[PDB]
């Protein structure tokens, strides 16, 4: 029978880009979500169409809180739920936005965001996975290629992306006598924020060696894809650049 | 007149060799501790009927919370207090413990202690320090050599370490304007846990290259004070292991 | 027409591994070789009566001299010759022993593993670069480059300075779009030459599966950095090592 | 009785300002040197006047070749010969120039200078400085702080500098046994070339979070003398940056 993925905020950007080519892969999935209740549901519908019962949404709040364990707990049993089992989850959603440490929300609903979604809940979605559990079981989080050289006033997001490589490790090591591989993938320069201004879009894309644009959203799923499929068994630990050469620039 | 310096976790063992340190280079400290009060304030008589009026105790639950913010921010304030200025602070209290992600500490605690101590405090009382402020300001945090090869079962811990790393380097980058320097003393096998039996403590010195044996408290201490003299002027986002070579054993 | 890859040292063992996944995946191929001949001309014949007039062998030492420079340029213009055009560059062969800080010469052992490990590398780089679609260049790394094997420091040195090559030649090669990358085995196929004991003294290091990697686990990462699905990496390095460099001591 | 140093490329600049402060800390010191004999020389006047039969200059081109070896090995029997001792080695002698690949030394030359200045030399002076060895014995190799964010075009230099980080800590781990550390200093941008153009040379201050400016020679020398001291006794395979944070700032 067909496997199962939990892709975390997957309605949009690189994380649908994730969901749906997990799904064109074989993938059964979970399209999680937070607020983009309408777009989670027209993939859903989108991948549903392709093959039928083979996609569900599933909402929660990947902030940090006294329920958040809960909120995880259920984000997994939802792929048990719809699908009878969950081979794949990918940690994707994820807060970004700046937090100086001078002042010239509050500090802890940053905290919260910022630390829930880029670490916390990673790690107790991966708690969630393995108590569960020829399978092919992996984790795949989504780093930082910029995590050593990090933009300015976003201390708290790097910490959380630096706590994340450090659960790959950790998970990696401490999971494998399961046979859960645990990797990850690290977008530089990819999808632009939607707010950002076109000149500021275009500033970053210049900074990128290799052609001098960023990496769509496709480009990072094939990272993903490839962890997952039987060509990364070996493979635990890891996390692979999709950087276009962007980390290797000096200032 | 004379510098300044937080030291966290102070009480006893590798905090209390810095605060020591410190105050024998002729910094007046503030003491930091959390439980050990009887050891933080004999320390503080020490030091004072050394140089009176150099040393005080402040108290703090290093543990996160929405009040953790203001408990730093009285931190630093308490230096300002006592001595009326801030010139160092070093982060050193931390938690350590197994959460094994497969199986009486609520997970949520576990989170809070173990993310708290070791990350988001530091980020607060960095926040805190940048906020108050010739001279020759640093913070010095207490890293983990082994960060990138971390003990079975201390994921959170070793995600609070990873986080440090990111503060450590975010930190340097965003206050090197303003003169502050902010570095870290990464130990390996340093004073073995309290409770430890003989026998698993040599388990873990016989991996030592250097000396097949744990690092003094001293030892750690003399990379910190070092990374705070003026012999560093130029030192920003380092972190200098002090591990004996123990991080270049393969397994 | 079909792609064209060079590999170095791909007689046997992982070179030998990524030759044939190259070959199966429609590339022509240049088999590079030293002393292992016989090997790999039976390697040659295997693939071409797979399919016809799609692999040669050239012999190369690749230890560093003063002509190692063309050596390396003809490996390249060896695969010109044969297939009209040169995609992929993999770097694989390798010397490895140890060289104590207290057989042959110093010299000669820096010249073997130095060489081969990152001049040749960085030579033949150099010749690929300057002949010129997806173009890219995969070396074999080392996942245990910061964690070394005691006594080999010349191999390790090596490997570090591969490293470094794989990104000033990632950073470099980008405006004329070839991408470089690298693979990094922790331990792999084991030779039946090693004792039981020693052997499973590896294995049981390794967190996932207590074994070393198969040659074609090794080489599906290869070939994963050189297809179509890798068009955005350039200057990373995969580990191969079953979470072996995860291990603390 | 007084301890003794080689340092290569003491005649100039970065390895000079080494040789001082080794001195002024009290060592003896063999200056090395390949073309610069002129201010080697006036280096061990200017040292001797100070302290007599205490500063030596020594000879050789460090390009790779059939001879370096034998040339190494000299350099250290003249630290020998010289001093009775030889207890700190500093490798600092470097070859730094652009080595393109892609299109007027052959590039067989570029290979045996680059690799030989940066990396084999400092090799084969580790065997032979431990050969003589079998206290505070230590070793001191000046890396790179922009090693993985190289100078474009610099792919031989890079490789080298890359090198010496895998003997740094090769060395750390196999000559810890004989009591003899092995450390590291990187520089990031420090003394600018003389000829450079200000208005180039400002182009790199520019970068420099920490006081927009390049470490001074002595701010280099600084951590070298930590390195080598006695605070520093159970430091090994670690490299310190000395950067100003420029190792962090990206593109
Ligand atoms: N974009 C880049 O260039 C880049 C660069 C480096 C690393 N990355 C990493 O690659 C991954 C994908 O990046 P992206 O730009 O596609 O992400 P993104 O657009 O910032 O957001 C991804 C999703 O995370 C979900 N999310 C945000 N806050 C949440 C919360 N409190 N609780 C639950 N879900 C929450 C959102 O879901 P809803 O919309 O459903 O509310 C959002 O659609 C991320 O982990 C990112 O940090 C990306
Ligand atoms: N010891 C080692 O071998 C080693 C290895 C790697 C890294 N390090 C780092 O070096 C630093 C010192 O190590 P260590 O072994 O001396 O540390 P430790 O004794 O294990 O912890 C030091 C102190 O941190 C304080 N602390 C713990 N939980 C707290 C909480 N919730 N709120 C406030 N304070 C709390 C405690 O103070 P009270 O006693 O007053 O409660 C404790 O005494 C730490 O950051 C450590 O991780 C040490
Ligand atoms: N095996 C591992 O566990 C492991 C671990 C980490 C990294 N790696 C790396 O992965 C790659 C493949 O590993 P491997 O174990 O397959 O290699 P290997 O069998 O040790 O060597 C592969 C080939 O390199 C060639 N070679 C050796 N010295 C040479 C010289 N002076 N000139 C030209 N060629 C020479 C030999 O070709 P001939 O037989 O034709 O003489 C040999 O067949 C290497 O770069 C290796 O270091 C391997
Ligand atoms: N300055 C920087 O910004 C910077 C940045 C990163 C790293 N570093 C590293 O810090 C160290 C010192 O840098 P620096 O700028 O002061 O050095 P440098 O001036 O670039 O060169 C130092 C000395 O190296 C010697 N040298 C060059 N080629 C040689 C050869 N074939 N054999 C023997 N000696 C040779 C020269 O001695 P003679 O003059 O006697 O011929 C020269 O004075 C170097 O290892 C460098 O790579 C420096
Ligand atoms: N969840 C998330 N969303 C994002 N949109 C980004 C972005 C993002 C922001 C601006 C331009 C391109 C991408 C990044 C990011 C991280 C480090 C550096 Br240096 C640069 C960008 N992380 C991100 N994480
Ligand atoms: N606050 C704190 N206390 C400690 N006592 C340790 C210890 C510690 C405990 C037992 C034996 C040796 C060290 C560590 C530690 C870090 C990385 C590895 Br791999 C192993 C342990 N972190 C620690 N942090
Ligand atoms: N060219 C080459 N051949 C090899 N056989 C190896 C081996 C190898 C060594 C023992 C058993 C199997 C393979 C390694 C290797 C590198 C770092 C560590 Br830590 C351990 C092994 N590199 C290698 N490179
Ligand atoms: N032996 C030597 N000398 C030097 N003068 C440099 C310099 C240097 C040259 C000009 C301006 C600033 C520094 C560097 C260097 C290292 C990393 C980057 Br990214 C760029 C240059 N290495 C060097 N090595």
């Amino acid at each position: 029978e067909a496997p199962a993925a939990v892709v975390t905020g997957a309605a949009k950007r690189i994380g649908r880009a994730i969901a749906v080519k997990l799904h064109q892969t074989g993938y059964r999935v979970v399209i999680h979500y937070h607020n983009s209740a309408e777009a989670a549901v027209s993939l859903a519908d989108e991948l549903n169409k392709e093959r039928s019962n083979t996609a569900v949404v599933c909402q929660a709040d990947l902030t940090n809180s006294n329920v958040l364990p809960a909120s995880c707990e259920e984000i997994i049993n939802s792929c048990f739920r719809a699908f009878g089992r969950c081979d794949v989850l990918v940690n994707n959603a994820s807060a970004f936005y700046p937090t100086p440490l001078v002042q010239g929300k509050t500090v802890e609903t940053q905290v919260a965001e910022l630390i829930g979604t880029n670490a916390i809940a990673p790690f107790l979605l991966t708690m969630s996975f393995a108590q569960r559990q020829s399978s092919n079981l992996s984790i795949v989080n989504l780093c930082d290629a910029m995590v050593d050289q990090p933009c300015m006033a976003f201390s708290l997001y790097n910490m959380g992306k630096h706590a994340l490589v450090g659960l790959t490790q950790s998970a990696a090591l401490e999971l494998a006598p399961y046979g859960i591989r645990v990797n990850g993938v690290a977008p530089g320069v990819s999808l632009l924020p939607v707010a950002m201004g076109e000149e500021e879009k275009d500033k970053w894309r210049r900074k990128v060696p290799l052609g001098r644009r960023e990496a769509s959203a496709e480009q990072i799923a094939d990272a993903v894809i490839f962890l997952v499929s039987g060509s990364a068994q070996y493979i635990t630990g890891s996390i692979i650049k999709v950087d276009g050469g962007l980390s290797l620039v000096h200032a």
